[PDB]
């Protein structure tokens, strides 16, 4: 029952803004430590991710497996969200509980293009 997570996950930009305006917490976490930004980026909802970043959502938030939003974007091959996170200081060296960085994750999931995109940045 988290409005901020649900609207972000479904790309509901207006619903998301409203929820945040109506008191909703942009850093709200679910039972696995995920934030609305982890979901927006993992699903490739660029505009919703921007809204959260503009509201001050932690770009390098970590879930209970130490995955950041960039690990989700990278792993599921959501290139635009990867760029958006990189432009906003997303730490490309942060490591998973499995010692994997977002790049490692992109590599394991065959996200060849995302890898070039994460490399290009550096």
């Amino acid at each position: 029952e988290s409005i901020v997570h649900q609207t972000a996950s479904l790309g509901d930009v207006e619903g998301l803004k409203a929820a945040l305006a109506s008191g909703g917490n942009k850093d709200e976490e679910d039972s696995e430590g995920r934030t609305a930004l982890h979901f927006a980026c993992g699903y490739g909802e660029l505009k919703c991710a921007q809204v959260l970043i503009d509201a001050g959502a932690s770009v390098n938030a970590v879930d209970k497996n130490k995955n950041t939003p960039l690990h989700y974007a990278a792993g599921y091959g959501r290139k635009e969200c990867v760029s958006l996170l990189l432009e906003n200081g997303a730490a490309v060296t942060l490591q998973n509980l499995d010692e994997k960085t977002p790049i490692d994750v992109a590599k394991l999931n065959s996200q060849l293009e995302v890898v070039k995109l994460l490399e290009k940045d550096a």
